[PDB]
């Protein structure tokens, strides 16, 4: 049933003659958050391609290839595309890169320079390899989602980009591999991130207009509780353009560290 | 027979049922040099698309007269979108960023041009989804930029270079030629003549590359030209040339009055 394909030539050979394709790009180490992407994908096309590739160009990491394909076989995945580095980067350098706008240096990008350029570039390469009709990305990595929506529009990729809802724990914590780094005490404290975002969201829903004050209060509550806050920001939904007074479709985003571990989350408000 | 299509949506609808597509992107004002491209494309696919498009992101005759020259050549589609069709927000947020080549040779005198070319060609590639794309060797640096992005971004497109069509006096055909004065047009073939003389020195074992570049520039300057550059580079990649090299290209750009002219000669040493 399911095929494991490692070369661009074999992937293209398989994809021709096939109809609609839904595509889920990942870096492996698959968990429940990823399966949400896969399940939504399978609701949109009979042929689901999942890519597993770790990208030297977006790092600042485990493999477990055998376990990954087993989790996906159960979910009706047609093809797992897992090329090696040289397959995608046959020369050392990547000479032609997809260059994001200034968004790449904001929010998470301020402490991950080059990261979103690397994401945009490898996703463009993957789009040109798989030629998908639909591609699923999770709302938890909102800035990544905006960059991928932006490159899709600006480069005329004929691909429907499908945001997939953030899976959360029972206590509200957004599911992420990063959670495994948290000590027992930190994991009990970790749900405060989502709680503060929701409180910002309620203030906005209740006519609150002081964006900067709301961000600071959320940051102050996190800091006082032991977090090291990277940012809390209110921006326009989908595009992450600056939030303007009177905007009705907004998103609150935050990134903050408990010890050595950085957590991110966000809440959309309408 | 031949269609003029102005929207991305109608181009995609026409292309969906068609098999192999060969693509010739242009800025219009067509002349016999462009027809050379069209003839090569027509040798490689039953369906030839010619695009006519200009924009303030890469500039760094009427459409009907252009379409008449192409109907005679077996062109299936003339794709002529307006600026807003391809750049609906005016600003291009996500650009295909070339390496340092984009600032060498002509890019030294055309800031932003090769970024804009690389970007608009990627967009047209994602719109037309061609199997074959033809480009002229007269714009040698452009050809290398397009081969580089095709490889680095895994566009599944065969890039076919086409030899420079010339006037009887050797002058490389170009839309810019119509702006030349009477005297300037009579002087313009000296550019190609000096490039051939440089190529002749190289075929005869000449190793003083820097001296050859200077002599041609000085002679063109002495003849009334304003020389941007004369350079000996490695063929195809345009890497800097080294003394033993056997596959070389001599490139020049120079101005007669208001009109900037470029040309090149490839050399293959035994
Ligand atoms: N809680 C979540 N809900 C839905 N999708 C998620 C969630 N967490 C992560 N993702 C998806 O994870 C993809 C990124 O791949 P990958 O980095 O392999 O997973 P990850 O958990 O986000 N890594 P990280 O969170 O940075 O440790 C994104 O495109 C999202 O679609
Ligand atoms: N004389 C020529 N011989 C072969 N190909 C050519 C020639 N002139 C242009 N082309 C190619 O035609 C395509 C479209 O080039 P384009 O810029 O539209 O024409 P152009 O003559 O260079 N106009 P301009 O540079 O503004 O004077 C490119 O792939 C060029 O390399």
């Amino acid at each position: 049933h399911m095929q494991i394909i490692h070369t661009i030539r074999e992937l293209r050979t398989w994809r021709e003659n096939t109809g609609k394709v839904a595509f889920v790009p990942t870096m492996g180490n698959l968990h429940e958050g990823h399966l949400a992407l896969v399940r939504e994908a399978r609701k949109r096309a009979d042929n689901v391609v999942v890519s597993i590739f770790v990208n030297r160009l977006q790092f600042g990491y485990p493999r477990t290839l055998q376990q990954d394909a087993d989790k996906l076989a159960a979910e009706g995945v047609a093809v797992v595309f897992a090329p090696d580095e040289k397959e995608l980067y046959p020369n050392v350098e990547q000479r032609y890169n997809v260059e994001p706008p200034h968004l790449q240096n904001e929010l998470c990008g301020k402490f991950r320079p080059g990261h979103f350029r690397g994401v945009a570039t490898v996703v463009s390469k993957l789009f040109n390899i798989v030629l998908p009709d639909v591609a699923c990305f999770g709302k938890k990595d909102y800035q990544q989602l905006a960059v991928i929506k932006g490159l899709t529009e600006d480069l005329n990729f004929d691909i429907e980009i499908v945001p997939v809802d953030t899976g959360r724990a029972a206590d509200g914590l957004a599911l992420s591999s990063r959670n495994r780094y948290l000590s027992v005490g930190e994991r009990a404290e970790a749900p405060r991130l989502y709680r503060e975002l929701q409180a910002v969201a309620e203030s906005l829903k209740q006519g609150g207009l002081d964006y900067a004050g709301l961000e600071r209060q959320a940051a102050d509550h996190l800091t006082a509780a032991g977090w090291l806050v990277d940012y809390v920001e209110i921006r326009r939904a989908d595009t992450l353009e600056m939030a303007r007074a009177g905007d009705k479709k907004l998103v609150v985003l935050a990134a903050a560290r408990l010890g050595t571990t950085r957590l991110i989350d966000n809440v959309e408000v309408g």
